[PDB]
Parts: structure tokens; C-alpha cells; sequence
């Protein structure tokens, strides 16, 4: 009709902008100049809208899209309304099956580049030259919940990367912990059914705090290692940008000479490792169930591109049996103290999708999608995965032509004798649909294996043994890796692990299950077991108190790379601070605060008791982003309260609770001038305390001190003090 | 191995128990004596489990359900492992498309009976005799969120009842407010697209607090009435047991003489009308996203059967 | 590799060639320069093959496409063989549901152009200017059989045309007879279930000669008119090029002023009308079940493009009730004597598809796909079709995005707010997926109806009546159209109709059904009824002999336009002649024969008792196309036997049978010189018979006689003589 | 899976076993069987681990593959004995 505002404020600027400054938008409209080969190849299917007539799917222009055709304006609708029937028919068939696992996920486009050629250890084309850029599409996810479940649940997270290489698609389908819960793919349906909502009533949705999960765990000790990681703060990441990524399985690299090297894949977050605390994560599933999806999208729109370093743990074929654990066991990690991660390249995610359903929901990743230069191993969990992803995409994506859905298409050539199937897009002109043929001179043709652009050939691994359904005896050790993880955590990380087990088992209705889990914990570490038991009102027996701890892993009694926080890796860029306004803010404090945050790439959100604007002491009009209740402290990393007419918000329950919540969740808080009146809300002593910044104004070192606290992420020393606090 | 506790505490007692007293269970095991014609008719497809051997879907007993078949215990998995492939194939194909709208819902079985014969206004068989009972199956739901979204969001709620009558299935597919947002079905895709997660990023999930919804509302004043109900405490019911139900449309009742009477259908909650407050409702989507589903199930397990007039 | 022959004889020349001269091939390879806007728009999905490496669908080059991966060369196949699994998975999912009806069909691309602007009667853009060329895709089909059934069965034929216009796709979905079997769409499932294979045993496949069809017919007299057409030679066309096409229903044309004109659509074959005879057609289902598909394909490859004239029967709105039948009744035809067909344009089919499955199998036609300038009527059969085609395509083509399958895509712009669905190709960038919207300034926008490029608005027909499930009393007349059809046929056409009913009813096992059908025929015409009755061993009763014939149609006692042959319209171009060779052929005969055929565009097939070649009297080496048994007389239009060493073939059983079969099927036979020794096998008098060309040599007079016979298609005067030929 | 519309094609009447069939598989398009087991996984304690595995034996035992000896490298090669 012409319904947009004449000022053009319905449309976001096509330039990098901070979270909340403009409405978010499709990637190609928000950043039209951010391109890569894959993004450019999708131009054939992108559809615009501006200045076009509204039509049916057959191209017929529609005159009235407000009404059905009827016999009289109050009469019955007629069967001959083909416009109504096409529109409703398409609507009626919009949904497709969600993924069986990892249904909840958020994705973005980006690119990868190796630091140097890895030709000496692999012939993979995408790793052969530092100037070779490979477009990527990455999807992060949770495991259990449906597509409509919440983001900040306690769960393992998926980290899947599709590399569009010149020699084929390579999908690296990993998680955010270095091991999996189970050893053999044959138990995947059992484990997944145990973690998912219980079958009679379909509860609970995205959390593992229920009887069937802990029943399975208690009866299958192989799960304890990954359960330890999920109960730690690893299970509640602050953002997809601040978690690690792992392929889990041992794969192989194959070089041009035919030599195989064992490899485990790693992704290191260049923004550092950071997680939430349980109460904050659980409350955030209610205040904003889309927090991680939102944060990823807004980081990219702001220019705070998620960056990750690809790394390899490499083990020579002759060292296969030199560890206490089997390299093919996916419940075991390879300590970085024994085998370092070698840096390989960098991945930058710099553009959001245009349409979530077309690009994210329909993307199909599969660990079997490898390229020459890579190969599999006999890890029995990996072996079963190779069957499952192909199979599940036939029904999820409606047929065998899912590789023709635009996001899944290779950017390199694909030619073969496969034909037909539902939704066939490619129109083959080859006279032949078989080989060998003479009628097309046998094209397309097979290609011998070689150093570059050669055909795929499997590494000739020797196989020897009888046909058996048997777990290798080398996989039968379940407590030493869990113990190594436990001993590598800081004291506050250990407390959070204890609290995770304690909360989860408290939701298990059958008390004997809680007792059996405590007994398993007694096989890992007596301190851990006793602290969980205490929280459950359970007493360890004398036998449990005397269980001898499992052996160290290859002489290691700790590995600091397993901790999130033992070695500081803080990065403040992309973080956000809430600024609690009053109706006569001291403009000088605000100028100093906002420019200091801007200089470090830290975002700010100006909050108040209502929307609109407030006027500072000098007449500056300040736009309000959200109310105190509308953008709770759960969504920010720190809180700053500038001076001004503090009496305006001093008795506001929401403003005081904002600080109590932030205080409880260990976030840095800074109070300027009369905002120090809020110290009584959080019980801060006159002399102050570490973790609370306070001064007469926001000048001098006030912002440097607050930013130092932000770099350390949370104020772990406040734990004992938050214990009380009614919040 | 891995077996039940000696004391039998793994299994819920098959008698009415208050919420949290026992682990919840499948209806036919929790209340085996509760029957109706429809519940009995489902006996042909009910499948037990106790004392039976684990098998493939073709009826072959399985000896080892813990391991794939491999060439040596540290070897590659073999293509001939049909037990593994059947089990994983079925798992791989478990999901079906969720409902386009009202994907989040909770249901139960029950029965209906009229207070007196209504043959003077309708010849419908299920309303003809006070002592002729009709089995029902009811599903309550939200509108916008997916099947894995939260229960206590601010939304219209669906209230759908399937009556298994002697003259055919009658479905009364209503909501918890007496009007709908739009006037003509041709606009349904537009309204639903506007309230659902925005197309670029698929946010937000089960709440209408976002630009596209309010853009549509502001441009289509016919939506204001149902928007008023949604913004009131009607949009955040305490329980599915404590909300009203409406068919919304005017339908017709036809008697034996051929006379038509216009009718609008209502459900009155015999537990009364009650709603949460916003802050409570929003925090509860995080503390227990399955609150309404749980509360309905536990009320029926306790004998606090949802009753509607 | 190099499996192709070094002489390059594996590839067909990319130039027009006669049937059997070269191997057939994909359309874009056979005629690369035949183009139209639709064919050009399909170039984005056309996939080549020459000089490309064989890959997986993910782009990974394959080294060995001959073997599975196994542990040892006689060992078990490994689950990690992802190349094998992808290839077998695609193969396992190649098939999609066939069409519910008209599953057996053959299609080609072409173009349409009007003869003049029709803007005075319609605002349809494709009919607005003679220089407007509209690409078309046409599919011809049978009704009953599956996709693998035979072509030359006795059945109604489908004739569906997709017009890719500038204002949207218009699908004219018609049949080869001017009426349908039933009046209301509610009965379609009943009629179709009655004609299809019976449910217990799924017999018979593509013929209606079974109990359930004739049971339904006998109980539903409205079916008799279309049954009359199916039992005539109209039910066994010689080729899709030699049959008429009809839209059947009365539709409306709408002009720029808003005036509606009733219209019935017609397709007139420019190659003329021609049909087989029953014995030939039935035997042809066994010798070549793909005869019509092959003939269409080879005519296009030879440059014998199928050409049809589009024609309109136009009736003013005020003449709605001027006939003695209802214009909305689809079991009633509009006699051309009463309302002439106005010749409006010409369609030419000039290119075969590249891939049958991608283009033909996946094509989706729907009669509800109309454009501004056209509109529906209340015909109750057409009304229910409007619902059916949209619904069936959801499952047949896997979802609501079937319009994105290449062959179905409009060539004109399409933009709307519809999103998602299985196999969504288009990536929408519109910020909005609803209207009205302000966020994209309400685009795409509605367009008011207008003279050109306007939105679709329904003609505002007045509707008055109660909601009823009732047949109009005006449709309650079943015998006058069947009678008009019968009386318009030639005597031999009438004989063929009698024989059609007689053969079919003889295969009905329950005798009472045959009797009930004969009773219905007595309500149409006594002569027809008696002749069928006599063949069934039935005696008409006293009462049946006195049934008063139905009234004439608006004063007509016949209309020659309903006859295939009453009015001469034969065309020999594209027809084919069998030439029976001997080991020492009189080369002078062959030269004269071939030169004369070539001048008329008639093809030849040189046949012998073995493959290879023979040598003529003068030394000319003649290449044999097929054997006598290999290419039976059923596949040709006439037979010529040149002189030479007849002793070589005079005792050949197959040679003699070839002439007996052609003689029985009323085909022109020409015998030169000593080839006149074959007159004894078909018992022709010494003085000759009309239909048999004979002479001392194959001169110009001999060839003109034969081509004159060919122009009349068959020798109808020979019917009384074939009774005594054991063939 | 595609021909018969999902993973429950064994529930189509002609395909159904006449002997008992019990396991932890659930859901899928056109699911007929309504499982009452409290558990949909094994090992479980909540249904005392039923339905349970059955050792191989002379009659009514679980399926166990014959322990054939496998030896060789992982190859895509036709055995020379087949040529
Ligand atoms: C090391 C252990 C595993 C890891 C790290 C892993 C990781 C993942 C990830 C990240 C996804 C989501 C990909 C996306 O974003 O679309 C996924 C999906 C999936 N996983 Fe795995 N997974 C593991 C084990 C397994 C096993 C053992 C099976 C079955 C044998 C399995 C079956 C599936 C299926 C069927 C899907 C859905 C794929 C689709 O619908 O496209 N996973 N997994
Ligand atoms: C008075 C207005 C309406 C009411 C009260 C209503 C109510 C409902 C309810 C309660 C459900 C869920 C039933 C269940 O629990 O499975 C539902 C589902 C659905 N509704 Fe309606 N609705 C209304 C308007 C519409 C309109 C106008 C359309 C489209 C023209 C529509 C299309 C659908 C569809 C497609 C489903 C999914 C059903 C399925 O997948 O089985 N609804 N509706
Ligand atoms: C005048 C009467 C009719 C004519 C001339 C006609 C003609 C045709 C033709 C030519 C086709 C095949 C199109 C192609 O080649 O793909 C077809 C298919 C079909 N017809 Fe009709 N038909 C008629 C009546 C009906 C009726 C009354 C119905 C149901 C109410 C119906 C339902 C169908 C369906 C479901 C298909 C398959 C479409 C697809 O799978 O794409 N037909 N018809």
C-alpha cells in the first residue's frame, strides 16, 4: 500500500552496528559486500521482493490478498478459489521433520584458511596452501531438546562445520567436549532414548535431570567421563563463541606417499573459554530461550566475528599402543600434556544466513563426508555414525537429492551416473546412465589416486580377527579419565560440578538411582562423592569410603588444558554491560563510561524503568534500550550504575534486584558517586570488596578496573558471600 | 544384570497418588481399571514388555544388544550386521513433521455425557440420551511455539476435543478465548507468519513480543479484540484445568424436523478460572518449561480429574 | 579409457534424420540449436558429462567404481564404504509415485503463436499479439494403465499443454474426445476404480474389457457418450500427431471491458486424423508397447514436428440456454455445425526432453492454472478437478515446492510470502513473510485487475440457490449425443464400433452385465443394438425393439466433423513404408520407389530375413534395417515389394505373413514385376483389386498410385474380403 | 523406508511376524504399536531390564553370528578367483 515510515526507519543500515541498535536482518541485506565462493554460488536461488507484484507460485498476479472468493460477501467460500487453496496448501505443508538429535541449532557462513601447507602429513587440498580460502557453513547446537527448545540448557553442544573444498565437501561434525558418552554406535538409540523426554508423557524437554538418564548412567559407567564434563560449567557455555570444539574420534591423515598419521581434531575459541553459572543459565532459558542464537547473530552483525583456530593432535602409527587408554575409544581423551595440539588454521564466521529454514534447517552434515587426504579408523562409535547420517537425511529432507538443496551443494564439480529420485533438480544430458559404457566414451570417468586431484582410495589397514559382537577389553576402564578431569579443575569449578550432580540427582524421583550414581562417583574421587552425597542426604558406607581411586593417566595427575579457567584466556571484545540510568544522569560519567567500553569493543545497553528517553544533567537526550525487567542482568556480563539523581531508582525493586541477581551470578559491578548507595542492597562493606568497583566518579581508573574484572569473566572469590543472599 | 531394586521401589503403585509421591507412568499401568469404549478398542495395538525376549522387528531374538558386529574386537563394523542396521534405521526415522500451529500440546482420555436429551434442538446422537456416554480424547496447546517450546508462555491456548460418537467422530476444535484474531482464512498464513519466529533468524520461539507480530496487529485492527484477551491474564493460565474453552464460530444445530438453530460452543472449567501473573509465568518457562503438561498428568494420576461443562 | 568405437559411430549426428537412421538421443544433444525461452531457462540445471571425473554427490572423485570396500579381497563388506552406500542409497530411492490416472504418457517441448490478436474477446497476454511466442511443454497419455503399460491400448487419450506465459502458467489439460464419461467430480473415484485393474487381483492392466467397467457403464447411462467414442476407432489413434484434442468443459474468456464469452477449446491436428484398427492395435501392444512414445520422439528427431491448431467454439453469455443440452454438462458436445471452431493459433512440438524422469515424469499440469483473461464455469466436473490436481501433487512430487522443479517453473516473475516446505530451493531475502507489512514497505504488492499485467479477479457471476447435493435436471438426458455420434460415422466406422462393443462385452464374465449394456444400446440405436446383440448370442426383446430413438440435437441428424474419415484430411508426410527385399533386388525399382517417397516426406524401412546387407542386381549394397519378424507390418503404413529374385523370399513364411497381416489391416500394398507372385498368398484376382498396386515395374505411375492410397490412410473397401484370410 | 513410507513397514499387516516381537524402538511415521513399557532403553532398572537379551542356544536362543575368520587389508578389489 506504502506502509513504511517516510523516515526509512523500518530498514536497518547495511553497515556493522552494535547489538540492539537496529533491527536485525537477512545476511545479504545487512552485509551485501561480505562475500565468499559459496555465498556467491547461492545467488541463483536468492529471491528479492522490493518493487515486485505479489503472485501465485505459477506467476499469476494477485489482486486481492485479503479475501477468499465467496458467493455474496457473507456467503460460502467456493472450491474454485485457486489462489486461496495454493496459499493455504503451501502453509499447511511448511514443516519437515526436525533432526533426531541436535534439533536446536544456530548457524552462520564463514571462511577457513590454513597457516601453512600441511602437504607433508596430508594430501587434503584445503590444507595444501595458506592462500587457499575455503568457504564454510557452521551450525552449533544442543543435543536433546527439539528445534523449539531453549538455548542455555545444561547439555553437550554440537559444533558442525561444512568445508566447501575444491576436491569435495568435508564435514567435521564435532561437539564441545573431547569425548562422547558411549563406546559403540549400537547403544546410541538407548543412550539417546534415556536422555530424551520420557516416553509416557514427553517430559522433560532440554534437560537431563530426570530418572531415565541417570538410570542409564548408573548402569553404564562408560558414560561417566562425558557426564563429568556436562555437570561442569562446560555444559553451560556463555556463547558459542566461547567454547572449545572437538572431533572426538581418532581419524587418519594420509599424505601423497601413502603414510597414515592418527589425528584428533580441535577448535580453539579466539574469544576465550567462558561459561555461565547454573542458576543464571536456568533462569535465562525462561527470560530468553533464544539467547545463544541471538548472541551469535548479533555478534556477526556487529563485526565481532566468531573466530576459531583449527588444531591437530598427531600420533604416529607406531605409537598406537603407547597410552594407558585405547586411541579408538571415544570415551577417552588424549591429554594435551602428552600430545600437544598443533595449530593448523583459522576459521572466521562473518555472515548470517538470509533464511533460517532454507539454509540452517535444511543443512545436512555427515562425518562420512571426507576427502582424499583423510580417512577413518575403527573407533566403533564412528563406524556406526557413517551409516546413520545418510539414512536419516532420506526422510528428513525428503529423498536422495538433498545434495541439490542449495546450502548442501558442493562448489566443485559433481558428475556421476545416479539419476531420478524425489525432487530431482539436475537434468542429465549424458546418453549413458551406467558405466562401463561406450555410448559416451565412458564419461564421466574414474580417476586414479595421486598427490592432488586424485580419486579416493582407502588406507590399506590390516584387518584380522573373527566376526564378533564384542567390546575390546582395552575399552573396559571407566574412572581414570573422569578423575583426571576432576583433578584438573579449579576449586570453584569443582564446587560447580558437585552442584550440577546434586541438582540433577535431586530431580531423580527414584532414590535408589541417586544412590547408585553416588556409588559410581565413589569410584572416581572420594571428595566428589562425599560432597554430592551430603547434598542428597546420603551417607557413604565404609566400603565406599575405601574404594581405591583409579590410576593416573600415563602418570598425569592433572592437565590444566581441561579447565575453563585455570589458565586465563579472557577476551572482552563482544561482551555487553548494562548501564542503569536515572532521570538526571551525570553526563560526564556516561561519556567516560561509553567511550571506555567502545575503545575495547564492549557493548552497552542503557536501561531504565520505562522506555523512551531520559535527559541528562546537561540536556543530553539518552535513548533507552530496555527496561530493568525487559533486559535482565542474566543477559549482560557486568553492571555499571552512573551517578545522578539516584533517588529516582533507589527504591525501585527491579533496579535493586538487578544488582542482587548480577551480584549472585558473580558479575563485576561498578558504582559511581551516589550510586554507591546501592552497596547496602548487596551488603558491600564501606571499605569495599574485590569485584565491586567504586569511586566518586567514572573517571580515572574506574573503567580500567571494571574492564580488568571483565577480562577475568566472573568474581570467583565472591562465591562464599553469595551463599546467603536472597536472590 | 542392571536390575530393579530389591524393594520394588522402581515401580509406581497402581492407585491414585498425589503429585510427587510416586514416579509417573503410562496410563494403562497407572490405572488399569479405568476404562471406556475407546480405551478398550486400543487393546489390539498396546504392547507389553515384562518377561518377553528382546527381538528385531522381524521377531528374531537378540543375544548381544551392546555391540556391533566387527572383524576382531578392535576391527571395522561389518555391513552384514542387520541387527545394528535395523535398530539404527528405526532411530534415524523416528521424527515426523510437527503441527504447523499448536505444535506444543498435552492430552488425555476421558468421557462425556449430556445432562438431558437435546433432541428438540439437535438430532446429534451423542447429545440424545443422558445415560449414553461418549469417549473423548482432548489435547490442549499453545499456538506459536514448536513441540519443544515452553508451556507457560503468553499465548492463546487451544482446546481440542475428539468425541467418538456412535454416528461418527465429532471434533470440537476450539481455543481458550471466544474470538479469533482474523476474519477470513485467506489471511491465516499472514497472521501466523507474523506471530511465529521471524524468518531470517528464527527468533523468538513461543512469545509474541517481537516486531513482526505488532507490525501486523497495527496494520490490521480486526486483531485487536483477541490481542486484548492475549495481553490480559487469560494469556497465562495457571493450568489447562482452570481456563475456559470456546468453539469461536457460530455453527448450526439441526433437529429431526429440519429446523436450524445457530449455536456457539463453550467449555466451563469446574475447577474455576485462574491465571498466573506475568513475571511468574515467564520465570516458569525457564524453571519448568513442562509445567502445564506435568500438572495435567499429575492431576489425573491424583484423581483430580479435569472436569468441564 | 576409450570404449567408444574409433569411427565415432556411437554418437548420433546433431541434424534431423529419419526414423531408424541413427540412435535416438537427449533433445539438447540431437538439436542443440532448437531454442525457446523455457528451454533456455533450463540451462542452469542441465548437467553435462564429457571430460569430467566421476564423483560422489559431494564432489569426491572416485578411483574404483567396480568394487566394494572389504577386509581382504574375498572378505566381508565394510560399513565405512561411503561411496558404495551413497550410490546404492540413491538407486534405492529413485522411484516416486506414478500419477493416479494418466500414468502412461509421452512429452515434448515446443511453442505456440496466435494467428491474430484476440484482445476483443480476451485480455489473456499470450493471445494478445501474433508475434507473441509462448513456449509450451505437452504430455500425451492413456488413462487407465500404469507408467509401464502399453501405448496402443483402446482408451481415451490425454492431451495436456503447459503454456509458459508472461503473466503466469496456463495449463490446458484436455483429452482426445470432446466429452467425459461422468457429470460430477464426486463420482470420479468410482468411475476410475471401475475402469482400473480390479482390486482382488489387479487385472486387467490397460484395457477396459472387464466386468467392473461394464457394470458401472450399465448402471450409469451418462457414461454412454464417451463410451461410444472409446469403442470407435477414436480410442486407438495411429499417433499422438493424428488425433484431436479438446478441453471438454465450457470455460470463459474475459476481455478488458469485463465481458465474458463462453468458450470450448479444441486442438486440430495438422497431420490429419488417423487411427489403427483393433487387431493391429492389440497386437502392437505386444510387438511394441512403446509405439506411440517412439513415434513421437522419432517424428521430432526427423523434423516431422507435431503441429496443432488451437480453436475456440465461442458462445455469447446470452445464448447460455439456447441449445437442448446444458453447456455446463461435460457429457455433451457442442456440434461444430451449430457453433463453428474459430482457428486461433498454432502449436509446434519441436524438441524432445533431455531426461524423461526429470522433465516428463515430474511435470505437473493442473486445469486450475489459469491466467487473467480466462475464468471457470460451474460445470460440476471441472469444479472438483480444481481441488484434485493441487492435492495429488503434494504426495506425488514430495511437497508444496513442486513449482521449483525445473520443468514446472514459470518463466515470468513469481514473488509472494509463502515460505519453507520440503525441498525449498528459493532463498527468500524479504525481511517480511506476511502482508500487510511495513518492514518491507508492503512488497511484494497486490495489483488491481486491468487490461494488461493486472491482478486476477473472478468474473462476478450471479449465484442463487440453496445448498444442495443434487444433479441439475438439465443434465438428465443420456442418449441423444451418443446417437448423434453414431449417425455421423461412416459405415465402416460404425462396423468398428459394433466390433469394439462386441469384443469388450465378450470378455465380461457375468452375462447379465452384457445384457444390460445391450439394453442401453437399444435406447441409442436399434441397428447398433441388434448388431452387438447378434455377436453376443443375445436376442432383443419385443420391448427393446420398440424403444423410441432419442431426439436429434437441435435439429441435427449428424455432423461430419465427428467422423475420423468422412471428410478427407490425410497427410503422408511422416508416414513409413516397409520395403521387402530379396537377395538380388531390381535396383531400378528401389531408386524410383525411394525418390518418390522422399519427395512426399515418407520414410522407408528396408527389411530382409537376416541383418547385415544385400546386394542389388547392379551392385548397389543395401543395408537392412530389420528382419520381417523384427519390424512387423504393424509398425508401417504401407508395404512395397520390388522386383528381383523373388524365389529367395517367395517361400519365406515371415515374408508371406508380412503381406497377409498388412492386407488384413487394410494397408496399401504395392507389388512390382515378379513381386506379383505374392498375389496368391493374399488371394487377389488376376485382374487386380482396388488397394493393391501392381505393375511390370515401379515407375512414377506405380508410386503415385501408392501415395494416393497412403493419403486415404487405409483401404476401407477391402473389409468384406479380410474375413477369409487366415491371419 | 521410502517405498513403504517410514520405519514401521513391519506393522503393515502382510509384513507382520506371527511370533512375538518386543524391543526398545519407538515412534516413526504411521506408528501402530502403543508401547506401555516404562523404559525405551536398555539397560534399565525401571522395567527390570525387560524385554531382555537371550543367549544363543540349541532352540529359542538369541542370534549370534558364526565366528568366521577375517584377514586381509581394507581394499576395493575383486578376488582373482572370480576372474
Ligand atoms: C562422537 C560422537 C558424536 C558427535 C560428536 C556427534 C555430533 C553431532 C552433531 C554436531 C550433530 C548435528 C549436525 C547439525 O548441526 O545438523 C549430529 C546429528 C546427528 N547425529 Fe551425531 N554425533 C555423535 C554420535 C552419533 C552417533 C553414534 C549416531 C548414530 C549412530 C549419531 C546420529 C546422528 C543423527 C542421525 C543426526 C542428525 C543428522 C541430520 O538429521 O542431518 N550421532 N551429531
Ligand atoms: C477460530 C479459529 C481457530 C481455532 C479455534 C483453531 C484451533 C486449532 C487447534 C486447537 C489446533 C490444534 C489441534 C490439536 O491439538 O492437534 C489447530 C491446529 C491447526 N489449525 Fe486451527 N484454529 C483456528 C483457525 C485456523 C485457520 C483459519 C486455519 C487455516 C485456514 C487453521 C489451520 C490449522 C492447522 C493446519 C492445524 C494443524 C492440525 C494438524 O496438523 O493436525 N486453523 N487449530
Ligand atoms: C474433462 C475431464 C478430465 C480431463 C480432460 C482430464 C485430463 C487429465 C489429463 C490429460 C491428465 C494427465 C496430465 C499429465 O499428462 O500429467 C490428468 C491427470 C489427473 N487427473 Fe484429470 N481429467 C479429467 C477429469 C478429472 C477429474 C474429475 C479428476 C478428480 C476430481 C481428475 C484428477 C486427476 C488427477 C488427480 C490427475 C493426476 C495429476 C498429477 O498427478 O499431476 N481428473 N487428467
Amino acid at each position: 500500500d506504502s506502509l513504511a515510515p517516510e523516515d526509512g526507519s523500518h530498514r536497518p543500515a547495511a553497515e556493522p552496528t552494535p547489538p540492539g541498535a537496529q533491527p536485525t536482518a537477512p545476511g545479504s541485506l545487512k552485509a551485501p559486500d561480505t562475500r565468499n565462493e559459496k555465498l556467491n554460488s547461492l545467488e541463483d536461488v536468492r529471491k528479492g521482493s522490493e518493487n515486485y507484484a505479489l503472485t501465485t507460485n505459477q506467476g499469476v498476479r494477485i489482486a486481492d490478498d485479503q479475501n477468499s472468493l465467496r458467493a455474496g460477501s457473507r456467503g460460502p467460500t467456493l472450491l474454485e478459489d485457486f489462489i486461496l487453496r495454493e496459499k493455504i496448501t503451501h502453509f499447511d505443508h511448511e514443516r519437515i521433520p526436525e533432526r533426531i538429535v541436535h534439533a536446536r541449532g544456530s548457524a552462520a557462513h564463514g571462511y577457513f584458511q590454513p597457516y601453512k601447507s600441511l602437504s607433508d602429513i596430508t594430501k587434503a587440498d584445503f590444507l595444501s596452501d595458506p592462500n587457499k580460502i575455503t568457504p564454510v557453513f557452521v551450525r552449533f547446537s544442543t543435543v536433546q531438546g527439539g528445534a523449539g527448545s531453549a538455548d542455555t540448557v545444561r547439555q553437550i553442544r554440537g559444533f558442525a562445520t561444512k568445508f566447501y573444498t575444491e576436491e569435495g565437501i568435508f564435514d567435521l561434525v564435532g561437539n564441545n567436549t573431547p569425548i562422547f558418552f558411549i563406546q559403540d554406535a549400537h547403544k546410541f538409540p538407548d543412550f539417546v532414548h534415556a536422555v530424551k523426554p520420557e516416553p509416557h508423557w514427553a517430559i522433560p524437554q532440554g534437560q537431563s535431570a530426570h530418572d531415565t538418564f541417570w538410570d542409564y548412567v548408573s548402569l553404564q559407567p562408560e558414560t561417566l567421563h562425558n557426564v563429568m564434563w556436562a555437570m561442569s560449567d562446560r555444559g553451560i557455555p556463555r556463547s558459542y563463541r566461547t567454547m572449545e570444539g572437538f572431533g572426538i574420534h581418532t581419524f587418519r591423515l594420509i599424505n601423497a606417499e601413502g603414510k597414515a598419521t592418527f589425528v584428533r581434531f580441535h577448535w580453539k575459541p579466539l574469544a576465550g573459554k567462558a561459561s555461565l553459572v547454573w542458576d543464571e543459565a536456568q533462569k535465562l532459558t525462561g527470560r530468553d530461550p533464544d539467547f545463544h542464537r541471538r548472541e551469535l547473530w548479533e555478534a556477526i552483525e556487529a563485526g565481532d566475528f566468531p573466530e576459531y583456530e583449527l588444531g591437530f593432535q598427531l600420533i604416529p602409527e607406531e605409537d598406537e599402543f603407547k597410552f594407558d587408554f585405547d586411541l579408538l575409544d571415544p570415551t577417552k581423551l588424549i591429554p594435551e600434556e602428552l600430545v600437544p595440539v598443533q595449530r593448523v588454521g583459522k576459521m572466521v564466521l562473518n555472515r548470517n544466513p538470509d533464511n533460517f529454514f532454507a539454509e540452517n534447517e535444511q543443512a545436512a552434515f555427515h562425518p562420512g563426508h571426507i576427502v582424499p587426504g583423510l580417512d577413518f579408523t575403527n573407533d566403533p562409535l564412528l563406524q556406526g555414525r557413517l551409516f546413520s547420517y545418510t539414512d536419516t537425511q532420506i526422510s528428513r529432507l525428503g529423498g536422495p537429492n538433498f545434495h541439490e538443496i542449495p546450502i548442501n551443494r558442493p562448489t566443485c564439480p559433481y558428475h556421476n551416473f545416479q539419476r531420478d529420485g524425489m525432487h530431482r533438480m539436475g537434468i542429465d544430458t549424458n546418453p549413458a546412465n551406467y558405466e562401463p559404457n561406450s555410448i559416451n566414451d565412458n564419461w564421466p570417468r574414474e580417476t586414479p589416486p595421486g598427490p592432488k586431484r586424485g580419486g579416493f582410495e582407502s588406507y590399506q589397514e590390516r584387518v584380522e580377527g573373527n566376526k564378533v559382537r564384542e567390546r575390546s577389553p582395552s575399552f573396559g576402564e571407566y574412572y581414570s579419565h573422569p578423575r583426571l578431569f576432576w583433578l584438573s579443575q579449579t576449586p570453584f569449578e569443582q564446587r560447580h560440578i558437585v552442584d550440577g550432580f546434586s541438582f540433577e540427582l535431586s530431580k531423580v524421583v527414584r532414590p535408589y538411582i541417586r544412590e547408585r550414581v553416588v556409588d559410581q562417583l565413589a569410584h572416581i574421587d572420594l571428595t566428589l562423592a562425599q560432597a554430592v552425597a551430603k547434598n542428597l542426604g546420603i551417607e557413604l558406607t565404609d566400603d565406599q569410603l575405601n574404594i581405591t581411586p583409579p590410576p593416573d593417566v600415563n602418570g598425569l595427575k592433572k592437565d590444566p588444558s581441561l579447565s575453563l579457567y585455570a589458565i586465563p584466556d579472557g577476551d572482552v571484545k563482544g561482551r555487553v554491560v548494562a548501564i542503569l540510568l536515572n532521570d538526571e544522569v551525570r553526563s560526564a560519567d556516561l561519556l567516560a563510561i561509553l567511550k571506555a567500553l567502545k575503545a575495547k569493543g564492549v557493548h552497552a545497553k542503557l536501561l531504565y524503568s520505562r522506555m523512551g528517553e531520559v535527559t541528562a544533567d546537561d540536556g543530553t537526550v539518552l535513548p533507552i534500550a530496555a527496561t530493568f525487567a525487559g533486559a535482565p542482568s542474566l543477559t549482560v556480563d557486568a553492571v555499571i550504575v552512573p551517578c545522578g539523581n539516584i533517588a529516582d531508582i533507589a527504591d525501585n525493586g527491579d533496579a535493586n534486584y538487578y544488582l542482587m541477581e548480577a551480584y549472585k551470578h558473580l558479575k563485576p559491578i561498578a558504582l559511581a558517586g551516589d550510586a554507591r548507595k546501592f552497596k547496602a542492597t548487596i551488603k558491600i562493606a564501606d571499605q569495599g570488596e574485590e569485584g565491586i568497583v567504586e569511586a566518586d566518579s567514572a573517571d580515572g581508573s574506574f573503567m580500567d578496573e571494571l574492564l580488568t574484572l571483565m577480562a577475568a569473566h566472573r568474581v570467583w572469590s565472591r562465591i562464599p558471600k553469595i551463599d546467603k543472599i536472597p536472590a
